[PDB]
């Protein structure tokens, strides 16, 4: 599969919602709250029509990087452009394809591995929010782009993956020659080097070489800090067969304090060697 | 408007160290108009430049420059006694080179790209003193052909301050939908940054500038950075977004509650910025 | 210049843990000549290597490598039992590929990059002291054509050290004006670094220099990096900017201070360098 040419309108619905133990988090119906929050993907030229209601009793907003938006929907106290308890905004994203401008230069594309966030709850700049599970992953194809058999998104959140409890993964199943896509983001205080045993990927824009000419370092450990997002694709135990592979932050006191998790690569008949 | 021409010409200024008000240390290109960021010095590939370099100050200083060619005596520092005593003057020169295919087949990098020069000897002879007091500035080498922006800012992140400036308090930047902006972005002291703008995104490349299709260079908004890197881009202002207060910041979180935050300011060609009311 | 040639070949080499002096580890090819950083491993693409092993030493230890081939057998692991206990010995076999077209019609990746290994048991199941130690080492695989370089040196940014070594002890590198030398660094443990060389630049890419004149890879003499990040270049040795003690640092400006600083010594023919205190 690979991704259409873009150009629809659409429509979803939001929801922040609190969660245990002082979390909150984003869904696309009350009650169904996670976090991260739900996948958003989008192909360039779509418009999108975020229908967002604020089921707490504190302010929130949706913030968005990467995508093209009108001040409006900037998402901040700043602009008012948060949503008071109980209220609802609509907030609309806009993407574009890549082009040459009158002036004669190359117009970069909105695709990418991008995400949202809060910026509202607890600081102007959404600190409460994100700490508490405000954030979720957007991703905008390219006309041609190749589709994953599977997606994961993988969020270093401080000291935790995705506010999981420490050594407690998560971790991700697949089959031997799936077409994983892996989705990273970081928020909060810290950098962090985010590391993949028995796979890699290209430095650049998908993950994957173009071709021959593709001068992008291959990677299998790449430093980030917060609010970088980057992504790619592997084709699970190529080269490598199955096994309990692992991924985790290379910052030592990082790893020894649990930022670990599996990549479960599977034989086709569903066993995994040593695990 | 246009585009970098040749370059090749050789060039002399003069730059001063002086100290500034509230225990600041500065250059500038004439006495008492010293600056935190330092003058933007703006370079041809080919081109070299004499900096006719006075230290007004009672204490020593230097002047080190990143990316560009100079020999070892115009390396700035104390450890090869290149570095300006009180009240000194010394001749500092810098070369920069095109690209091109060497004798042994190999293709030579060229000097273009975003660079910056600071001071090497106050406080520590790696001159942590003059970084963290303002003794430093942007240099930017175009190769022939670069496109020229229609304004250019520079926003340096230096330990927890934007320029030097005191938490909150800017700097703020203005341009009218349309304009072309260059930014320079360093960052120097003891932390790592992430820089983020709202509204705005760039390739991470030479130029900022995604060359035309065939360049994978990922497109972002926010990029992690450490002491003395350097990187530079050109945006279209409001391009696909419009007018408005664009902010940005550091994307640490502790960083921009504790001011590390600056505005945009994109203009309609009118004046007004919708929703803007601080 | 000279260019690797065609990989395929299958090899063969011994390695040992061994403790050294000072409460250290390091891995060697014969024993009692272990070393830190360990001896550096070159492969060309498609190459098979199968490491025998043999821990002299009193506690587990594994051998993990980034970026090759592996199957999950030679992890280096105590989580899926591929380390090595006390006195034991183990076969590691590591793979290398060539890229090329897929069914799918996409392009697979090679192996070809800097990359580096490290013990993944001791002190902790992520080997933290192991690290610590000085069990790491480089390995760089080569792409049919890549330019093959007059020397090659080993940096590696160890918490607060290089190399392990004590603050401003070094190491320090000595060439020849005009020598082509490749520089493979390294990052280890808790902290980022921004790894800086004075009088010289490379390419943000795969090999460290542009391929011509279409790649638009950011020229870079200064790059932020954190723990088991690995990266490698090539330079001319004082190329456009002369003989010299041409210093190299972390650009964290209290780690400089501190000692994480070296010398990249380029002479003259002639063996001397204007300026320097041997
Ligand atoms: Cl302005
Ligand atoms: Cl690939
Ligand atoms: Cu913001
Ligand atoms: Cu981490
Ligand atoms: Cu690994
Ligand atoms: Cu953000
Ligand atoms: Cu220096
Ligand atoms: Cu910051
Ligand atoms: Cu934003
Ligand atoms: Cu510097
Ligand atoms: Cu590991
Ligand atoms: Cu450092
Ligand atoms: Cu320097
Ligand atoms: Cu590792
Ligand atoms: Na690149």
């Amino acid at each position: 599969g690979a991704a259409p040419a873009g150009g629809e309108v659409r429509r979803v619905t939001m929801y922040a919602e609190r969660l245990a133990g002082g979390q909150m988090g984003y869904g696309l119906e009350k009650g169904k709250a996670s976090i991260p929050g739900p996948l958003i993907e989008l192909n360039e030229g779509d418009t999108l029509h975020v229908e967002f209601e604020n089921t707490m009793d504190v302010p929130v907003s949706l913030h968005v990087h990467g995508l093209d938006y009108e001040i409006s929907s900037d998402g901040t106290k700043q602009n008012k452009s948060h949503v008071e308890p109980g209220g609802t905004r609509t907030y609309t994203w806009r993407t574009h394809e890549p082009g040459r401008r009158a002036d004669g230069t190359w117009r970069a594309g909105s695709a990418g591995y991008w995400h949202y966030h809060d910026h509202v709850v607890g600081t102007e700049h959404g600190t409460g929010g994100i700490r508490n599970g405000l954030y979720g992953p957007v991703i905008v194809r390219r006309k041609g782009d190749v589709l994953p058999d599977a997606t994961h998104t993988i969020v270093f959140n401080d000291m935790t993956i995705n506010n999981r409890p420490a050594h407690t993964g998560p971790n991700f199943e697949a089959t031997v020659g799936d077409r994983v896509e892996i989705v990273m983001i970081t928020h909060g205080e810290y950098y962090h080097t985010f590391h993949m045993h028995g796979h890699r990927w290209a430095d650049n824009r998908t993950g994957m070489l173009t071709g021959p000419d593709d001068p992008s370092q291959v990677i299998d450990n790449k430093i980030c800090g917060p609010a970088d997002s980057f992504g790619f694709q592997i084709i699970a135990g190529e080269g490598v067969g199955a096994g309990a592979w692992m991924y985790h932050c290379h910052v030592q006191s990082h790893s020894d304090m649990g930022m670990v998790g599996l990549f479960l690569v599977k034989k086709p008949d569903g066993t995994i060697p040593g695990y």
